């Protein structure tokens, strides 16, 4: 009834009633815009048959299907809904043919369950029979969190869908996409989902990866939930009014996991705990990389590498595009015009810096007797590729380099070939990490060189809203085949499965190394693996603004390590914008400065030696190089525990609901706030100023703000920063590269909170060894201040640096002038008596000529 509660039965064509009247739905052309003329009965679907029974995980339903008439085809008669009680906090419950095995993802990380139903629950679920619906709730004060009973239960073998109410209109993630704000607009929106190399503009299409996870904050407790859908076919998610969102997917099951949480952080942890935590990054991946397509040779190459170094740029990476490669192949690289490429990577590690290279997946098949193509010659010999739909004969299509073949990285043989090609190149150019690109996967020409066969397949009864209409646009055949399944169903997997077959590789290249995968194509848990970049954006002011929402949604799904292209891969860079890009950029999670073909220069040295930009870019760079032992410990507690690194700021500030729409700031873990200037001519940036004690992080003075929207100045010169009131931060003074900055003295910033407290913490390991936390191999140590005293206690104690590190200055913000400064080790009056310096205007204390063992506790006591 209800208009903004209707779910749209004719999502195919413009509504008509005769099409209304033969699907059996119903009519009412009254409405506002986008509410649906055509729209489902309160019986159209499924009914539960007989009794439910009781299983050891939880319970299982027969449903019925209700006589109706079969819109997009063969719809299944008899469905199986198995449910599972697998945690406290997560419940789980699939749809199934009961008659008829159907795809399923093979997830890498995600197990079936074995145990019995967990105890404790912090849900409840109700199931209604006529018709169908499943309700999920919280049982604490019974707000139901999923609710299918909005609409129908709709399964046919390409065609299922399932709609649930919100409680809310905070409704955050779903991707790939460009939202362009974070808070989701539940005004009628459909956004389509299915792996595509496309631009990320305004457009808001279906782009490279796929990501069904979403969260939702219920209230300004903070309570909330998410929920994710196990499937990797097309689709698309519907979300309106009501509040509601509906998923429509075109094959598969429907294998659904809600997850429940205190707090919007415990719910991405849940998730995280279910699909995969994010891979702990090498420390030098957390540098500042440079890049482009086309500096055409390594002469031109080396010239940008030297006047950055020259200019004392934080650096610590140098990736090199397909213009490396011989005529754009894969593990090759040009004699000509780059003769010289294995002395130029003795430099670039001699400087303390690190290569990573672009790799294709597609493979020339350009290979004869008398001029042979080794990567192909031997995938061919090991029978690896994709096969067009006879099962037998490799589907060719086209790439960089001309004709290619594909690897299908769902063979596990694959992964072998793979890493052999890894490993004899590896003997000639000595890289240090890897970028996988063009991972859909990306064709030039749509499904094959003969195109594609019509069947039901290429050609579905229903396509959900893609980019230009049909499946295999710009991709490979959807009656392809691969080990795992026919690329209708495994399509969204191939980036996925590449990034798994890459890190197997890197097991052999760099042994016990966690090195570095960036990849453009994600699916579900695709962090575990690798970095991610938001892809081909262009320089422009609402790329600038739209990269926001793109970062935080990645850290949603658990791939914390994620930036765009730094001032804009497509067009020339504006002066200005490029170095609004570059503040805000040095604190992206992954930050990268990376241009398209033939475009102007826009590393930051080549604006002047004398430029605002570069002098800007290295002052930011600066702090986020300070600030490295800071944003590792955020890495560290993504992988081991599940929180977000780049974080929005109602994920801590959930009570005050100006924070739910917030995204044109946000914070790095708890206690850093970022406030970039995003418009064109700006001096000032309206911000908000949440609810707790803010420093400036520059001076150290204490904000006069609290609570508010405010106009913060930032001329072109500066980005607003500031520290948290309650936190302390571990610093390191900086240096051009990590494996310098990581020999350096440490430091403290203590800001305390209204009641002169504060706490903190530290994770310190040898920056790339991989499973250090899983193997205990690392120090834990924290950091608490109240009146009077520091403790620095020392938690997990398993790995002790070498570089004799230790703290050397405290800096503590909103204190009154502390006296008789003493520093105790293990209880030991030690060390004189530190330097104090005071400034009574600002409040702002440092303490220095001090050396606090990193590792060790110590108690440091003063008086007022
Ligand atoms: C793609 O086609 C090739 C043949 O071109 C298939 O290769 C088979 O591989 C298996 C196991 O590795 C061998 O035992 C067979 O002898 C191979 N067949 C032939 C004709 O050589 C390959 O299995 C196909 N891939 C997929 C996913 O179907
Ligand atoms: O390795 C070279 C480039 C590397 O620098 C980038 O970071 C990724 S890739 C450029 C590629 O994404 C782009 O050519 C699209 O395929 C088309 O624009 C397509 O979308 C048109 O249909
Ligand atoms: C933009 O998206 C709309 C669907 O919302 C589509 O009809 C149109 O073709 C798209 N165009 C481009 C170039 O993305
Ligand atoms: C910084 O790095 C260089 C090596 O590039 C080294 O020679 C120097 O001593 C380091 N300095 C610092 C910040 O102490």
């Amino acid at each position: 009834v209800n208009e903004l509660e209707r779910i749209n039965c004719i999502p195919d064509q413009p509504p008509t009633k005769a099409t209304c009247d033969q699907r059996g739905c119903c009519w009412n052309p009254q409405g506002a815009v986008s509410v649906p003329w055509c729209y489902y009965s309160k019986n159209h679907s499924y009914h539960v048959e007989g009794n439910l029974v009781n299983t050891n995980a939880g319970f299982t339903a027969r449903l019925k299907n209700l006589p109706s008439s079969p819109v997009f085809g063969s719809n299944v008669d008899n469905v199986l809904l198995t449910a599972e009680y697998q945690t406290s906090n997560r419940f789980h419950f699939k749809l199934t043919d009961q008659t008829n095995n159907r795809f399923e993802v093979p997830h890498e990380h995600v197990q079936s369950f074995s145990g019995n139903a967990a105890a404790s629950l912090t849900y409840q679920v109700e199931i209604s029979r006529q018709p169908f619906s499943i309700k999920v709730t919280r049982r604490s004060n019974n707000r139901v969190l999923f609710d299918s009973s909005i609409g129908p239960l709709l399964f046919a073998d390409q065609f299922l869908q399932l709609s649930t109410r919100l409680p809310s209109t905070n409704v955050y993630g779903l991707g790939e996409h460009v939202h362009q704000q974070y808070r989701h607009d539940m005004n009628w929106k459909t956004w389509p989902i299915f792996n595509r190399d496309t631009t990320p503009n305004g457009n808001g299409t279906n782009l490279y990866g796929a990501q069904t996870f979403f969260l939702c904050l219920e209230d300004a407790s903070g309570l909330s939930f998410g929920v994710f859908l196990m499937n990797s076919n097309a689709m698309e998610v519907v979300l309106q009014p009501a509040p509601a969102i509906t998923y429509r997917t075109i094959g598969g099951i429907l294998d659904f996991y809600v997850f429940l949480g205190n707090t919007p952080e415990q719910v991405v942890q849940e998730y995280l705990e279910l699909i995969g935590r994010p891979a702990l990054p090498s420390y030098w991946a957390l540098g500042f990389h440079l890049s482009r397509y086309e500096y055409g040779t390594l002469d031109n190459m080396r010239e940008v590498v030297e006047r950055n170094r020259a200019a004392q740029l934080p650096y610590d990476v140098q990736h090199a595009d397909i213009d490396y490669m011989d005529e754009r192949r894969d593990f090759t690289y040009d004699s000509v015009d780059f003769k010289g490429f294995p002395e130029f990577v003795n430099e670039l590690h001699n400087n303390g810096q690190k290569l990573v290279i672009i790799v294709d997946p597609a493979i020339s098949n350009n290979s004869s007797s008398s001029k042979p193509y080794g990567p192909y010659d031997r995938g061919s010999d090991m029978k690896i590729w994709v096969n067009s739909s006879d099962g037998v004969t490799p589907l060719i299509g086209e790439v960089w380099p001309g004709q290619t073949v594909f690897p299908d990285y769902t063979n596990p043989n694959c992964a072998v070939w793979w890493t052999k090609e890894f490993e004899l190149f590896h003997n000639q150019v000595e890289f240090d990490g890897i970028w996988i690109d063009m991972n859909e996967v990306s064709n030039f020409v749509d499904g094959s060189v003969s195109g594609c066969s019509t069947n039901n397949l290429n050609n579905p009864p229903f396509t959900p809203r893609i980019l230009d209409g049909y499946l295999f646009c710009k991709t490979l055949c959807m009656d392809a085949v691969q080990h795992w399944g026919k690329q209708y169903d495994i399509h969204n997997l191939y980036g996925y499965s590449m990034a798994v077959a890459t890190a197997e590789a890197a097991k052999t290249v760099f042994p016990n190394k966690r090195s570095f995968i960036l990849t453009r194509s994600t699916f579900a848990g695709s962090g575990k693996f690798a970095a991610h970049w938001l892809g081909d954006n262009t320089a422009t002011w609402d790329d600038l603004r739209w990269s926001i929402p793109g970062v935080l949604e990645f850290n949603l799904f658990g791939i914390p390590m994620v930036g765009p292209d730094i001032c804009g891969f497509a067009l020339d860079t504006p002066e200005e914008l490029c170095r609004r890009w570059m503040q805000l950029g040095a604190f992206y999670p992954f930050s990268r400065n990376h241009n398209g073909q033939g475009y102007k220069d826009q590393d930051p040295a080549s604006f002047g030696a004398d430029s605002l930009l570069l002098n800007s870019s290295r002052h930011y760079l600066n702090i986020r190089y300070t600030l490295l032992p800071y944003l590792y410990t955020l890495f560290f507690r993504a992988h081991s525990r599940g929180d977000t690194v780049a974080r929005p700021l109602l994920h801590e500030f959930y009570e005050d609901n100006s924070t739910w729409d917030v995204h044109q700031q946000f914070l790095w873990g708890p206690g850093l706030l970022i406030t970039p200037v995003l418009d064109e001519g700006a001096e000032k940036v309206m911000a908000y100023v949440p609810d707790a004690v803010w420093y400036d992080y520059e001076t150290g003075s204490q904000v006069r703000w609290r609570k508010q929207k405010v106009e913060m100045e930032l001329p072109g010169d500066k980005i607003g920063l500031h520290l948290r009131g309650g936190y302390i931060f571990p610093t390191q003074q900086p240096n051009t590269t990590t494996l310098a900055s990581r020999k350096n003295p440490l430091g403290l910033i203590i800001a305390l909170d209204e009641n002169k407290e504060a706490k903190g913490e530290l994770f310190w390991d040898d920056g790339e060894t991989k499973d250090t936390v899983a193997n205990k191999v690392y120090l834990l140590c924290e950091f608490s201040v109240t009146q009077n005293r520091l403790e620095v206690n020392i938690s997990q104690s398993t790995y002790k640096d070498p570089n004799n590190l230790a703290f050397n200055e405290i800096k503590i913000l909103g204190t009154e002038e502390p006296s008789n400064v003493t520093v105790k080790h293990n209880g030991v009056p030690s060390q004189t008596s530190p330097t104090v310096t005071y400034d009574s205007n600002l409040k702002v204390a440092i303490i220095t000529d001090i050396d606090l063992l990193l590792g060790e506790a110590y108690t440091v006591e003063w008086a007022h």
